[PDB]
């Protein structure tokens, strides 16, 4: 149980001028009651930073108590208190004191002064030696589930996240101690990473994050021109663009990708207008950390490292849409070659399963099946060894890989069982047959007519529905079997399930009426449960949700393209860089991608 | 890869005053750096239009580069550059230079000056000899799929499509070279055709197209009164009204049909108010190119030449609604006579099929069936030979014609098989029987009670559903047959399909549990697929779409009427002209149709 940061109704725990009198004096704003505190500390060789003058559980000092009780942004005890601190000859400054609790670790008085929105307190603390790089690494300042406020752990990041431009300006340009825009917290996050991480998809917050990000970029260009603030990576290796891509923060993501400035801040732009003709606008976009020719690119992060539901809305933005379209058009022939090879392998496997000189052809077909199963096994194992996180974070768009792996495993295990002359090779062969013929439907995503053409529901409510239904099934099965001693529990469950799915009838002997009552109860309960499932499926459709199947199709195609670009396991494909190296101003050479857009509606609004 | 029209970041390809220095001078707006260019061209016998001074891939000249880099609508290098062109004695004028690339063919500097919305540049180019009839026929200026801007290929059409009335006025009335409103592009399209072709159904764009169309009609009446601008046909034989009808541009279509002016522009009207009494308003509408007594009329184009989904919304406008109603009321007796003849032919065919002196009556019935089949065959073949495009562009409202043709073909082929004494005549006879009795439902469109009473879905998702379902069926069938060696693949597919549609049961032998598992998997997968189809059918209905079955009924009746007006194949019907010849002002005699409307809501708003 963390204690409150400031409580008007609870005294601080402890786990002549004492702590209680000092706290009561600094909480009312009268400095004249501080007379005699310095002499007591000098006589007792005491300091106003030790455990006796601070809260025992946290370490909150009298300075922090004074800043927590501001009166119109100013407290009259802060300067006298720091004067007593200076005159006492304290080796450790009171202005740079931090709490030691695991909940408020690193929290200082400058953080409180910034949070209370008082430029006077911040100015007064900086002049007396406040460190502007003190990191608040407690659990209250980390982003997790519960009561927390993550802002980047830094005073400058706290000022930027709270919309205080005057505080940011004073922290960046002061004669005493300039704050650094390149400063990082415990996670390696800069102020731009912090602005990305506090961003949700709400419009007001998006406008806030965009404004603060643009202003900090401009002031960084004005103050530290030689360094690139957007090229700094945190401990996960992510730039703010990559961090926006991973966390699904769509608005700051589209703002960073399509950032255009006119005038002195033109080098800070990532989109450069090339030429306009009527409703045709042709622009050049920066491909820095966007093109997949580097590792850990934005495309790779969106496809295989993000878990947000905004992924399909992220691949339809420019320049990502045209880039993925060009990559797909480059890889159309490779996709359908794989489809044709898989179709031939299914055809051979089907012929061999149907026909289970003729002996030689059958052996050749069997060894072709074995080699194809080994190839599909090693290909899927390579995919899982590379991308074990992708299946975990998003099962809804990667279950075909598990199906291919299962089909390859069943094929190989059926063939080795056949070589050992076990008769059970045929069931596994026909299971591989049906599984591969189902797996042929993966390649329907190559066409728009078939790729766009309940999956979210059956991955979400299937386990709960199964729980309720097998509770019903097991109870009625044990009731029917124990009344018939229907021979075994599995037989009764099978009969009830086959009747429920319409595959068979019900067998109706003493106590026939009770058996009939049990059957009526089971049938009505299953009807109610299936009606519940049917209502749950009406719930998603009738609520008028816009059609996202096209963007989901482009996400599927992006995943397919980013897999085909690496080549096969046995032969790696050479990576080719997209865009061209062009100079966009002062020599600032960037790899740019040309995107041409036609928008009649936007153009006609500009027409006078 | 077409090069950019103007790139601030890429130099032009090439596939002392040179091209690079000249381009750099004309792109900054300083003419004083042009000193010495004329002497170099005179000494080298060079011209500023050759391949050495233009872009190699396109042919873009220095003049076009100068106009592409305007500064507040004016560039100070254009007049000195044209002065050097005049003094150099160039046989071909620089002001009339065009690009030669397949993407920008015919594109000149006047087009750029109009697109940049600079009256000063247009005036300066016209005074120095710019041709106002230069046609930009490149792929960027044709309407297709991709990056393009179609405007009519002409400078006047470009000015009209971009909402520049001052530019249109200057191009039409200037002392140097007057542009012609009768000028056509490569497709024969005038400026009115171009305004129709750039029209979509959005309200702002519709208001734009209406305003420009009306202004150009008024200025054409003021400038060239003796000619009719709306009577000009392009290379497809379409007037702007017919082009609006074919392309489905509903707003400009209703504006052209119901155009009413008061005062001097009264001859430009197509709707003339005759008399008003309370909420009753009675008007006269022009029937020029609207009545079907001419060929290629608006009714013919809407019914059989348009593919837009706005066709049913086009036949409910005045005067088309009352015209089609009058034609239908004139052709009610002809429709039900055809229905009665077809009903009698079905009755005879049914009696003969049921009864497969009695021999003579059976032979007479058989030859009556044969003659009726020949008549229906030749009637449908005539329909297809006339209207092969109509079935292709709209299958949803013409499949009954294919069904009638199929029924006639099966009838004739069954009769010739019967004459050859092959026993297989009876299956084809009963197929013709059921097909004709289904085809009897075509005539339900004659009544409002039955004509208004999923078809879009089963013509759109049927192929995709069949693909997925026969993938399921074929895989489970080969798995079941290869596990039973269920005797053949077709037998197993038939059994599974019959169980799926409820027509039969499932036959359940070694490996019975694996057979059961395959059957469970197939049943659950088919349940999921049918549930997907059911959800897809909920999607259209619950989204609150307005009832368009009445307008779809009138479209069906319009198709029926426009077919009955031509008569039968053996006897052509005489065409009668609708409306009456009346003088509507200065002698301007038009064939007019009287339409009476009652609108209480519109009338009461005018009441003070
Ligand atoms: C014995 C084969 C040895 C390798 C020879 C070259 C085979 C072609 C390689 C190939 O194109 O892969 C085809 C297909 C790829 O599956 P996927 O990763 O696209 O799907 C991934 C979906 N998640 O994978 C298959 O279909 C395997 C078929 C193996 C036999 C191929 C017969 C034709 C040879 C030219
Ligand atoms: C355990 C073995 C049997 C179950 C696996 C069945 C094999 C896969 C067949 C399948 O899922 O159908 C694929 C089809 C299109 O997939 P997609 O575009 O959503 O691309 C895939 C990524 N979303 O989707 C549909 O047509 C809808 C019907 C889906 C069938 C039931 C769901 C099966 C989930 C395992
Ligand atoms: C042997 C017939 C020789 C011609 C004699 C005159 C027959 C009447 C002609 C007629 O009205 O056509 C009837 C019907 C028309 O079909 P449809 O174009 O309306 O439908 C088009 C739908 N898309 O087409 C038919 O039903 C064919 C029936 C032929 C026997 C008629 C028996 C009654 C004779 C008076
Ligand atoms: C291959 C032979 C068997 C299939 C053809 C069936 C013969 C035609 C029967 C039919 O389509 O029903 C006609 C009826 C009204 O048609 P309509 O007003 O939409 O006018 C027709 C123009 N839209 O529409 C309905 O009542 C709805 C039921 C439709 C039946 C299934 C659709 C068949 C499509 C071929």
């Amino acid at each position: 149980e963390p204690p409150p940061m400031e409580s008007p109704f609870q005294r601080e725990d402890r786990n002549r001028f004492d702590r209680d009198r000092l706290f009561s004096v600094v909480s009312r704003g009268v400095p004249e009651e501080l007379t005699g505190l310095l002499e007591y500390l000098r006589w007792n060789s005491k300091y106003l930073t030790d455990s006796a003058y601070t809260e025992g559980s946290t370490g909150k000092t009298c300075l922090m108590k004074a800043v927590l009780n501001l009166q119109d942004g100013v407290n009259a005890c802060i300067m006298p208190l720091l004067q007593i601190d200076k005159d006492s000859g304290n080796p450790k400054l009171l202005v740079n004191a931090q709490c030691t609790d695991e909940f408020y670790q690193g929290h200082s008085a400058l953080h409180i002064a910034i949070e209370k929105r008082s430029l006077q307190c911040v100015k007064l603390l900086v002049e007396n030696g406040a460190d502007v790089h003190l990191r608040a690494c407690g659990r209250f300042f980390q982003k997790h589930q519960g009561t927390c406020f993550y802002f980047g752990e830094l005073p400058l990041s706290l000022a930027a996240c709270t919309k205080q431009w005057d505080v940011v300006t004073y922290l960046l340009e002061n004669p005493h101690q300039p704050a650094s825009l390149e400063a990082t917290d415990s996670l390696g996050n800069t102020v731009l990473h912090a602005l990305v991480m506090i961003a949700d998809n709400s419009p007001e917050n998006s406008a806030l994050v965009i404004h603060m990000y643009d202003g900090l970029l401009q002031m960084g260009a004005r103050l530290c021109p030689t360094v690139q603030l957007e090229e700094i990576s945190n401990h996960q290796g992510l730039t703010p663009l990559k961090l926006a891509a991973k966390e699904g923060k769509i608005e700051i993501f589209r703002h960073i990708l399509q950032r255009e400035f006119s005038g002195p801040y033109q080098p800070l732009s990532r989109k450069f207008t090339e030429w306009c003709y009527g409703p045709v606008r042709v622009s050049l976009y920066d491909l820095s950390s966007v093109d997949s020719w580097e590792k850990n690119s934005v495309l790779e992060i969106i496809a295989f490292h993000c878990k947000s539901p905004n992924r399909h809305r992220m691949v339809v933005l420019e320049p990502l849409n045209k880039l993925l379209q060009e990559k797909w058009d480059r890889l159309v022939s490779r996709f359908f070659f794989n489809f044709a090879c898989y179709l031939v392998y299914m055809f051979i496997f089907t012929v061999v399963a149907y026909h289970q000189f003729g002996e030689s052809m059958l052996l050749l077909g069997h060894i072709l099946i074995l080699l194809g199963g080994i190839y599909l096994l090693l290909g899927q194992l390579w995919y899982f060894w590379r991308r074990r996180l992708f299946i975990w974070i998003s099962f809804m768009d990667s279950y075909f890989e598990i199906l291919f792996l299962l089909q390859a495993l069943l094929t190989v295990l059926s063939q080795v069982l056949r070589f050992m002359e076990t008769e059970w090779y045929l069931p596994l062969l026909v299971l591989s047959l049906v599984l591969g013929w189902l797996n042929l439907l993966y390649y329907t995503r190559g066409f728009q007519h078939t790729g766009i053409y309940i999956q979210k529901v059956i991955l979400r409510d299937l386990l709960r529905f199964l729980l309720v239904y097998l509770v019903f099934l097991f109870g009625f099965a044990v009731a029917l079997v124990s009344l018939s001693r229907y021979r075994s529990i599995l037989d009764a469950s099978l009969e009830l399930f086959k009747f429920t799915i319409g595959m068979g009838e019900l067998a109706f002997l003493r106590f026939r009426g009770v058996v009939l009552l049990l059957l009526l109860a089971y049938v009505l309960l299953t009807y109610v449960l299936l009606l519940n499932m049917l209502i749950a499926l009406m719930s998603e459709t009738v609520n008028h949700v816009a059609d996202n199947s096209w963007s989901i199709w482009k996400l599927q195609k992006a995943i397919s393209v980013l897999e085909m670009e690496n080549g096969y396991w046995w032969c790696r494909r050479k990576k080719h860089r997209e865009g061209r190296l062009l100079k966009v101003g002062t020599p600032d050479e960037r790899w740019c991608f040309r995107v041409e857009e036609v928008n009649w509606a936007a153009w006609e609004k500009t027409l006078p």
